[PDB]
C-alpha cells in the first residue's frame, strides 16, 4: 500500500512490482494476502445474549434488589408455614420488575445501530481484477482484492479498494465520491500525479476512493492501499478508537447508587446498635429464630423502600412523549438519554449552505466595463431581480427596466454563461416549479441567461417547460462547444474551447470561453472588453474592478463573485494536451476580461433570529464554510454571529492560519472564534478536542461518511435528513429539514424537558426517603411492620409514577431561554433542598409509623397500649402473664397497616403539589395550573380505594378498607404536609440567597 497519489503511473507498478497487462501472479497474491491481509473492515462486537442480560445485572441498584428478592424468596418459602397462600407473591413481584426490566434492556438494544456496521454497506461484494494467470478479466470478491494487483472498473461498478489510475479506457472517467468530499457533481479523474504528499481527498485527482461510484467511463487501476488503509477505513478505525462518555444524568445515577449503597449498610450497622442492649437478655430466652426472620424480612422493606422502581419507567416515558413532540418540529432525535445533554449544550458549530442559508443560488448584479479612457474608466453595473431558478425576472440597470439587448458587453458577458456552464434548468409539472438540474451555482448562470434574452427571441409563446431553456440553446446553436477544461482548485476557474457554427459565424471562430474566482481569472488578463472593441488591462481599470468586487462580496450584499473572460486567439487545437489539468491554467491566459456575475445564497429567514435565541441563551454559535475568509466573515455579520461594526481579527480563522498557530494559541483560539473559513474534516475533530478541553458541551452538524467521526467526537451530532445514513447513525438527532432554526427549536425543548424531570425526579427521590424512615423507626423500636414491601412496590411504580408522569408536563418557565446553559455538575438536591427533602422525609416517616401504632394504642377501635410496651410483641404468646392480656396475634391486623399506607399515599398527593414549583408557593402557583396533575391524584387515590375495596386484592397487600372517622385521622395526620414545606419555600424565597 502507500501514498499513490502522488508517485506516478510506473513508480507505483514499480513499487508493487506487477506487470500492466499480467497483473499479480498466484505467487505474489498470496504473499501480498499475507503482508495486507483481506481486503475488509474488521469483524465486530460479539456481544452475545448472555452478556446483554449479565450486563442487565450489574447495577447497583438492580443487584441490590435481586439480593432482597432472594432473602425475601427464603422467608416466604420455608420459615413462614400455612397461615397464608400469599408467601412468595413478595419475591415474584421483585423478579418481574427485575426480569421483565432487562427485557426492555436487551429490546432496546437489539433495535440499536452501529454507525460503524452502515460503512459496511459502501464495501463491493465482488471487484474486477486482471491477474496473471489468465488474460480474461475475473471477477472474484473484493474480500481477496490485494495491494499492488491490477483491477478494472466501468460506470456503476462501486470501487472496490483505493486505487490509484493507471490509464482511462473510456473518453473520460467520471467519478462520484460525494459521500466521502461532500463534493456534489460527479467529478473528473486524471491519470498525471498530484505532486503534494499532504494533498486532501478532494485534490487526489488520480485516485479513486472505494466506496464512491464510478458516474461515466471505464478506467485500469493499481489498487494502492487495501481494507483499513483506505480514506474510509481510516475513518472506521477514528470511530472505533473514539469513545461515548454517558449524559450527566447516567452518571448522577451511578453515584446516587454508590451513596444509595453506603447509606443501606449504615442503616443497618446503625439499627443494629440501636438494639444492642440484646446482648444483655437471657442466653435461653428463645424467639431466637423468629428475631433472624424479622431483621432478614426487614432487610427487604429497607430494600425497596430506598430504591425509586418506578422512576426509570416514568423517565422513559417522559423522553418518549417529548421526542414524538420534537419529532413534529423536524428534529428527529434518535438516541433518549441524549435529550438531556441538549438542554446543556454551550457550543454550536454549524455547516453553512444548507443549513444557515438556503443553497438556492442567483445573480442580482453584474458589471461590464463601459470606457477606458486613459485613466478614466466607467463600468456599467447592472442589478437583476428573482429568487427562484424560475425564468421570471428583468435587469434594471439604475433601478431602471433595460433590455439587455442593447449592450454589447452583456451579449458575450451572456454566451460565457451558456457555454461555459455544464448546468442546466427543468420544469416539471408535478410541483409547477423550475428545478435546478446541474449544480446550484451554474444553474444560477443559465437562468440568468433566460431574464436577458440579448437576442430579445420571443418567448412569452411558449409553454412553462419549454420556457426553461429557451434563450440557453439560441447561444448554444451559435458556438459550438469543442471541449472543456473541467475546474481545479488550483487555478479556481474553468473554461470550454469554442468554434462557430456555419460561416454565419466564421470570424475569429475559435474563441475559449473561462468563469473563475476574480483574483484569479483577472491576474490572467492582458486585455479588458469595452463593447465589442478592446483595450489593454492597466493599473487603473484593474483596481477599479477589484473595489467593486470588495464591496459585493464583503459589503452586506455578501455576494459570491465570478468573473467571466474569453481568449481571444486561444491555442490551435492540436497544441493542446486535453488530459491533464495542470497545464490547463496555461491555456486560460491571455485574456480578455468581459465582466462579472455576482450571486447570492439567500439564507433561512429563520435563522436570523435562532441565532439571536443563543445569543440570549448564552450558547455560542460557531460557522464552519468554505467561503474566503473574506467574505465567510460578512456572512457572519449579516446573520449576528458578528456585529456589522464588530471587531473580528481574532474570532475568526481559515483552515490554514489555524494550521499554522503552535498547539498553544491554537486551543486559545477555540475559546474565542466564531467563524471558520476553509476547513476539512481534519479541523472539525481539533475543535472538538479543544472546545472539550474547556469542558464545553458541543453540537457538530455533518453529512458525509468524513463528517462521521466529528459527529460521533462532538457530544450531540446532528445529522442531515438529507445527508447519508452513516452519518445519521453516528448522530444523536437528525435535522429533517437540515434548518439550522430546528436545532435551536431541539436545545429549547432539552431545557423544559430536563426542567420538568428534574422535578418529579426530586419528588420520586423524596418519597422514597420518607419510606426509609419509616422502615428505619419501625426497627429502631421493635414496633411491628407498619409497610410492607408489595404495599411499597405498588405505591412507587403505579401510585407515585402518575402524579410523577403528570409533573412532566409542567408549564415550562417563560425565561428558559434567557438563562446561561446549565451546568453538567449541577447535582440535583443540595444545600437547602436538601434539607428539605431530609425534613418532609423525617415528616412522613413519622406519620407512617406513628398512623400504625395509632390504631394500636389510642384507637378507638383496637387493642390499646398508652405508654406500656406493644413494642415487645415478639415475645407475648409465653408472656401473655406479663402485661398481655389478649391475643397475642393483633400484631398482623390490616387495620394498622392500611392506615400507614393511607397516610403514605395522601402524603404523596400533597407532596407532588408541592412540586409543581421549587420555591414558588401554592397560592402564588396553583395546582390548576397543571391539570393533568390533579387529574392524576383522583386516579391514584382511586387506585387505591381499589386494593382497599375488591377481593383479591385487599388480600394480597394485606389491608382492609378503614371507617370514616380513620379516614380523618390521615387527613389529620397527612395534609399537615403542605404546610410544612410551603414554610420551607417561604424560607428559601424571603430569608437566604435570593
Ligand atoms: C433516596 C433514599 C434514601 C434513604 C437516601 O439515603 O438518599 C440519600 C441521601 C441523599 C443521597 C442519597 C443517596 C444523594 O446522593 C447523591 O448523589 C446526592 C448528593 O445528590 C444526594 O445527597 C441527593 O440525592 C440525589 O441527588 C439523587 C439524584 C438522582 C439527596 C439525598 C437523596 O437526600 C435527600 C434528602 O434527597
Ligand atoms: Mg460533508
Ligand atoms: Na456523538
Amino acid at each position: 500500500m502507500e501514498a499513490a497519489h502522488s508517485k506516478s503511473t510506473e513508480e507505483c507498478l514499480a513499487y508493487f512490482g506487477v506487470s500492466e497487462t499480467t497483473g499479480l501472479t498466484p505467487d505474489q497474491v498470496k504473499r501480498h494476502l499475507e503482508k495486507y491481509g483481506h481486503n475488509e473492515l474488521p469483524a465486530e462486537e460479539g456481544k452475545s445474549l448472555w452478556e446483554l442480560v449479565i450486563e442487565q445485572f450489574e447495577d447497583l441498584l438492580v443487584r441490590i434488589l435481586l439480593l432482597a428478592a432472594c432473602i425475601s424468596f427464603v422467608l416466604a418459602w420455608f420459615e413462614e408455614g400455612e397461615e397464608t397462600i400469599t408467601a412468595f407473591v413478595e419475591p415474584f413481584v421483585i423478579l418481574l420488575i427485575l426480569i421483565a426490566n432487562a427485557i426492555v434492556g436487551v429490546w432496546q438494544e437489539r433495535n440499536a445501530e452501529n454507525a460503524i456496521e452502515a460503512l459496511k454497506e459502501y464495501e463491493p461484494e465482488m471487484g474486477k481484477v486482471y491477474r496473471a494467470d489468465r488474460k480474461s478479466v475475473q471477477r472474484i470478491k473484493a474480500r481477496d482484492i490485494v495491494p499492488g494487483d491490477i483491477v478494472e472498473v466501468a460506470v456503476g461498478d462501486k470501487v472496490p479498494a483505493d486505487i490509484r489510475i493507471l490509464s482511462i479506457k473510456s473518453t473520460t472517467l467520471r467519478v462520484d465520491q460525494s459521500i466521502l468530499t461532500g463534493e456534489s457533481v460527479s467529478v473528473i479523474k486524471h491519470t498525471e500525479p498530484v505532486p503534494d504528499p499532504r494533498a486532501v481527498n478532494q485534490d487526489k485527482k488520480n485516485m479513486l476512493f472505494s466506496g464512491t461510484n464510478i458516474a461515466a467511463g471505464k478506467a485500469l487501476g493499481i489498487v494502492a492501499t487495501t481494507g483499513v488503509s483506505t480514506e474510509i477505513g481510516k475513518i472506521r478505525d477514528q470511530m472505533a478508537a473514539t469513545e461515548q462518555d454517558k449524559t450527566p444524568l447516567q452518571q448522577k445515577l451511578d453515584e446516587f447508587g454508590e451513596q444509595l449503597s453506603k447509606v443501606i449498610s449504615l442503616i443497618c450497622v446503625a439499627v443494629w446498635l440501636i438494639n444492642i442492649g440484646h446482648f444483655n437478655d437471657p442466653v435461653h430466652g428463645g424467639s431466637w429464630i423468629r428475631g433472624a426472620i424479622y431483621y432478614f424480612k426487614i432487610a427487604v422493606a429497607l430494600a425497596v423502600a430506598a430504591i425509586p422502581e418506578g422512576l426509570p419507567a416514568v423517565i422513559t416515558t417522559c423522553l418518549a412523549l417529548g421526542t414524538r413532540r420534537m419529532a413534529k418540529k423536524n428534529a428527529i432525535v434518535r438516541s433518549l438519554p441524549s435529550v438531556e445533554t441538549l438542554g446543556c449544550t454551550s457550543v454550536i458549530c454549524s455547516d453553512k449552505t444548507g443549513t444557515l442559508t438556503t443553497n438556492q443560488m442567483s445573480v442580482c448584479k453584474m458589471f461590464i466595463i463601459d470606457k477606458v479612457d486613459g485613466d478614466f474608466c466607467s463600468l456599467n453595473e447592472f442589478s437583476i431581480t428573482g429568487s427562484t431558478y424560475a425564468p421570471e425576472g428583468e435587469v434594471l440597470k439604475n433601478d431602471k427596466p433595460i433590455r439587455s439587448g442593447q449592450f454589447d458587453g452583456l451579449v458575450e458577458l451572456a454566451t460565457i454563461c451558456a457555454l461555459c456552464n455544464d448546468s442546466s434548468l427543468d420544469f416539471n409539472e408535478t410541483k409547477g416549479v423550475y428545478e435546478k438540474v446541474g449544480e446550484a451555482t451554474e444553474t444560477a448562470l443559465t437562468t440568468l441567461v433566460e431574464k436577458m434574452n440579448v437576442f430579445n427571441t420571443e418567448v412569452r409563446n411558449l409553454s412553462k417547460v419549454e420556457r426553461a431553456n429557451a434563450c440557453n440553446s439560441v447561444i448554444r446553436q451559435l458556438m459550438k462547444k469543442e471541449f472543456t477544461l473541467e475546474f481545479s482548485r488550483d487555478r479556481k476557474s474553468m473554461s470550454v474551447y469554442c468554434s462557430p457554427a456555419k460561416s454565419s459565424r466564421a470570424a475569429v471562430g475559435n474563441k475559449m470561453f473561462v468563469k473563475g474566482a476574480p483574483e484569479g481569472v483577472i491576474d490572467r488578463c492582458n486585455y479588458v472588453r469595452v463593447g465589442t472593441t478592446r483595450v489593454p488591462m492597466t493599473g487603473p481599470v484593474k483596481e477599479k474592478i477589484l473595489s467593486v468586487i470588495k464591496e459585493w462580496g464583503t459589503g452586506r450584499d455578501t455576494l459570491r463573485c465570478l468573473a467571466l473572460a474569453t481568449r481571444d486567439t486561444p491555442p490551435k487545437r492540436e497544441e493542446m494536451v486535453l488530459d491533464d489539468s495542470s497545464r490547463f491554467m496555461e491555456y486560460e491566459t491571455d485574456l480578455t476580461f468581459v465582466g462579472v456575475v455576482g450571486m447570492l445564497d439567500p439564507p433561512r429567514k429563520e435563522v436570523m433570529g435562532s441565532i439571536q435565541l443563543c445569543r440570549d441563551a448564552g450558547i455560542r454559535v460557531i460557522m464552519i464554510t468554505g467561503d474566503n475568509k473574506g467574505t465567510a466573515i460578512a456572512i457572519c455579520r449579516r446573520i449576528g454571529i458578528f456585529g456589522e461594526n464588530e471587531e473580528v481579527a481574532d474570532r475568526a480563522y481559515t483552515g490554514r492560519e489555524f494550521d499554522d498557530l503552535p498547539l498553544a494559541e491554537q486551543r486559545e483560539a477555540c475559546r474565542r472564534a466564531c467563524c471558520f473559513a476553509r476547513v476539512e474534516p481534519s479541523h472539525k475533530s481539533k475543535i472538538v478536542e479543544y472546545l472539550q478541553s474547556y469542558d464545553e458541551i458541543t453540537a457538530m452538524t455533518g453529512d458525509g461518511v468524513n463528517d462521521a467521526p466529528a459527529l460521533k467526537k462532538a457530544e450531540i451530532g446532528i445529522a442531515m435528513g438529507s445527508g447519508t445514513a452513516v452519518a445519521k447513525t453516528a448522530s444523536e438527532m437528525v435535522l429533517a429539514d437540515d434548518n439550522f432554526s430546528t436545532i435551536v427549536a431541539a436545545v429549547e425543548e432539552g431545557r423544559a424537558i430536563y426542567n420538568n424531570m428534574k422535578q418529579f425526579i426530586r419528588y420520586l427521590i423524596s418519597s422514597n426517603v420518607g419510606e426509609v424512615v419509616c422502615i428505619f423507626l419501625t426497627a429502631a423500636l421493635g414496633l411491628p411492620e407498619a409497610l410492607i414491601p408489595v404495599q411499597l412496590l405498588w405505591v412507587n411504580l403505579v401510585t407515585d409514577g402518575l402524579p410523577a408522569t403528570a409533573l412532566g408536563f409542567n408549564p415550562p418557565d417563560l425565561d428558559i431561554m434567557d438563562r446561561p446553559p446549565r451546568s453538567p455538575k449541577e447535582p440535583l438536591i443540595s444545600g437547602w433542598l436538601f434539607f428539605r427533602y431530609m425534613a418532609i422525609g423525617g415528616y412522613v416517616g413519622a406519620a407512617t409509623v406513628g398512623a400504625a401504632a395509632w390504631w394500636f394504642m389510642y384507637a378507638e377501635d383496637g387493642p390499646g397500649v398508652t405508654y406500656h410496651q406493644l413494642t415487645h410483641f415478639m415475645q407475648c404468646t409465653e408472656d401473655h402473664p406479663h402485661f398481655e392480656g389478649l391475643d397475642c396475634e393483633i400484631f398482623e391486623a390490616p387495620e394498622p397497616m392500611t392506615m400507614a399506607l393511607s397516610v403514605l399515599v395522601t402524603i404523596e398527593m400533597c407532596n407532588a403539589l408541592n412540586s409543581l414549583s421549587e420555591n414558588q408557593s401554592l397560592m402564588r402557583m396553583p395546582p390548576w395550573v397543571n391539570i393533568w396533575l390533579l387529574g392524576s391524584i383522583c386516579l391514584s387515590m382511586s387506585l387505591h380505594f381499589l386494593i382497599l375495596y375488591v377481593d383479591p386484592l385487599p388480600m394480597i397487600f394485606k389491608l382492609k378498607a378503614l371507617d370514616l372517622t380513620q379516614w380523618l385521622m390521615v387527613l389529620k395526620i397527612s395534609l399537615p404536609v403542605i404546610g410544612l414545606d410551603e414554610i420551607l419555600k417561604f424560607i428559601a424565597r424571603n430569608y437566604l440567597e435570593g
